[PDB]
C-alpha cells in the first residue's frame, strides 16, 4: 500500500502569495477572498508575543502585495479570524473549485501541497497525530500551505501551516484560524503533548491484511469497546470513539469480521506481540492509513 | 517524506479512449492522444494480438475519446511500438511545455493514477532496477502516466500497461518501448532479479542524519571496491564514482564522508536493524534519490 496523496491540480490553482513588508508566505484565493496565517503581519519583533489586533489596527488594505505568479490581486477589505487573515480581492479567481472547509480529527489523513513564494513544489500524504501534530516537509516559506480531501469534485480544505515545534514536527489552523491542539502563533517555544498510536487506522490495516489474504491474527474471541480501549491505553494506544467505530464500518462489511472481534485480535497483537510474523509483509502495523485509504487503493 | 510532484499540469492532459467493451486513459497533447494500444484488444485477442492486424482493421470512429463531458473526434491514428497515437480535430489547450524522456533504473517519478480518464492519486515511484516499479494500480488504470517537473516543462517518462502476479508494474516510455523484459499480451510474466538502489539508501541515510537520527554511524570507513564486494553479496547495485560524486552535497552538508557513510551500510546490511527503525522505516528505504533528497532538506 502506497502513500497516495490527492491530485493537486484544484489546489494549484487557488495558491498566491501574500507579502507585507519584506514578510512573504502563502495564500489561498477562493472567489473573492484570500486566506493566509494572520503572522505575515508581523516583523521578527512582533513575533515573540504579538498584539494581533495592535498590529492590524495599523495595517491598511495598500499594505498587503498579494500576487498571483507575478500579477498583483489587488486588496479591498482585510479582517482577521482566530489566526488566519482574510483580504478580500477585486478578482473572483476564476479557478475557484467547489470547496468546503472542515475541521478534522486526529487520525485522519490530507494531502499537503507544499509551497514557496506561492509557489507549488511538491504533493503528500500527512496524518494528523492524536497530539495534534503533523510529521510532514515544511520548509521556510512554506507557511500558507494547505492541506485538504477531495470528495467528488468537492476539495474540502482542513489544514493550513504555521509553524515547527522543537522537536521537528509541524502545528497549523484550519481555515476558520482555530489551531489543531494546544498551540498559539508565538515565536515562543512550546511542546506537544506524548503522541500515541491511532487505532483506528491500525484497526484498518488489519481489515486491510484480510482483504489481502493474511490473516494468521484472526482470533475466536470478541471484547466489550470499554475493556478493550483500557487496554488499548496500557499500550499508548488511542481509545476509540464511537465516530471510529462507525468509520469501520465499511471494512467490518467487506470481510464479515465485526469491528469489536477485530478489537480483540489487536488486543491479542498487543499482549502477545507478533511472534516474529508479520502483516502485509511487515512486522510493525502502519498507522496513518485510514479506512477512506484502505477503501481508495484496495478497491 | 515521500513527495510527488504537483500533478494538476498532467490532470489537464487526462482523458477516456474506448474501443469496444474496452475502456482505459489516454495523455493529449496538443492534438494528439496517446494511449496503449492493447485498448483495441478484446477477450480473445489479448493472449496473442497480432497488433498492426488488428490495427489495420480498425477505423477513426471505432476510437471513442472523452473529455470530461466532451467527445473529442478522432480523424487518424497511428502506432508506435506499445502506443497508439490517436490524431483529434481539437487542441488541448492546457497542454504544458512537455519532453518525452525515457529514465535510468534508478531514478524517481511522479504517478497520477486515473480511472476512465479522471485523476484519481498520485504518488512517487522509482524505477527498479529490474525496470519494474511498485506502483499501485487497480482495473482502469492503464494510460496512467508518470513524470517529472523541471521549471515549467513536464518530462514524461512513464505510460502503465501490465500488473506483474507478483503485484508490481511494468510499463512504456513514451515512445511505447517497455521498460524491461515484458510483453503487452495477457501472460503470466515474471521480471529479472530485483536489487536494492544503493545510492538512494545512502541519499536516505543522508536523509535520516539530517533530521537528526543517526544510531546506524560509526567510526569505520571503507574502501568503495571493498563496500561494492559486499553490497552485490546483498544484492544491492554497486557504487559508481558518479554516485560517489552526485552524494556529495549530502556528504558536505553532513561532514560524513561518502565513503564512512558505506561503511556504516555495511554494517547495517550485515547486522541488520536489530529492532530498530530509521526514518520510522523497518527497512532500508531506496527511492528518494540524491536530488530528492537534497530539494527536501
Ligand atoms: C512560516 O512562518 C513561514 O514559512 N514563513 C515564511 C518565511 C520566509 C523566509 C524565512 C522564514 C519564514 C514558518 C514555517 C516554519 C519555518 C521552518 N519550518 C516551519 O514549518 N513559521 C514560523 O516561523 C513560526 C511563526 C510564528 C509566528 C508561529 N515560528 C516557528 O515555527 O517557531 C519555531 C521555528 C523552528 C524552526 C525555524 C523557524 C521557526
Ligand atoms: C490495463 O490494461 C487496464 O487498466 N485496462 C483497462 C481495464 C482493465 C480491466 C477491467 C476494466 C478496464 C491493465 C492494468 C492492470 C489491471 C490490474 N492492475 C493493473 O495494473 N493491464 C492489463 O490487464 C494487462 C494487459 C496486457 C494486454 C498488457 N494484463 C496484465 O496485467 O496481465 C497480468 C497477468 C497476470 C497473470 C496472468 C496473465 C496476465
Amino acid at each position: 500500500f502506497r502513500k497516495m496523496a490527492f491530485p493537486s491540480g484544484k489546489v494549484e490553482g487557488c495558491m498566491v502569495q501574500v507579502t507585507c513588508g519584506t514578510t512573504t508566505l502563502n495564500g489561498l484565493w477562493l472567489d473573492d477572498v484570500v486566506y493566509c496565517p494572520r503572522h505575515v503581519i508581523c516583523t521578527s519583533e512582533d513575533m515573540l508575543n504579538p498584539n494581533y489586533e495592535d498590529l492590524l489596527i495599523r495595517k491598511s488594505n495598500h499594505n498587503f502585495l498579494v500576487q498571483a505568479g507575478n500579477v498583483q490581486l489587488r486588496v479591498i477589505g482585510h479582517s482577521m479570524q482566530n489566526c488566519v487573515l482574510k483580504l478580500k480581492v477585486d478578482t473572483a479567481n476564476p479557478k475557484t473549485p467547489k470547496y468546503k472547509f472542515v475541521r478534522i480529527q486526529p487520525g485522519q489523513t490530507f494531502s499537503v501541497l507544499a509551497c514557496y513564494n506561492g509557489s507549488p513544489s511538491g504533493v503528500y500524504q500527512c496524518a494528523m497525530r492524536p497530539n495534534f501534530t503533523i510529521k510532514g516537509s515544511f520548509l521556510n516559506g512554506s507557511c500558507g500551505s494547505v492541506g485538504f480531501n477531495i470528495d467528488y469534485d468537492c476539495v474540502s480544505f482542513c489544514y493550513m501551516h504555521h509553524m515547527e515545534l522543537p522537536t521537528g514536527v509541524h502545528a497549523g489552523t484550519d481555515l476558520e484560524g482555530n489551531f489543531y491542539g494546544p498551540f498559539v502563533d508565538r515565536q515562543t517555544a512550546q511542546a506537544a503533548g506524548t503522541d500515541t498510536t491511532i487505532t483506528v487506522n491500525v484497526l484498518a490495516w488489519l481489515y486491510a491484511a484480510v482483504i489481502n489474504g493474511d490473516r494468521w491474527f484472526l482470533n475466536r474471541f470478541t471484547t466489550t469497546l470499554n475493556d478493550f480501549n483500557l487496554v488499548a491505553m496500557k499500550y499508548n494506544y488511542e481509545p476509540l470513539t464511537q465516530d471510529h467505530v462507525d468509520i469501520l464500518g465499511p471494512l467490518s462489511a467487506q470481510t464479515g469480521i465485526a469491528v469489536l472481534d477485530m478489537c480483540a485480535s489487536l488486543k491479542e497483537l498487543l499482549q502477545n506481540g507478533m511472534n516474529g510474523r508479520t502483516i502485509l509483509g511487515s512486522a510493525l502495523l502502519e498507522d496513518e492509513f485510514t479506512p477512506f485509504d484502505v477503501v481508495r487503493q484496495c478497491s
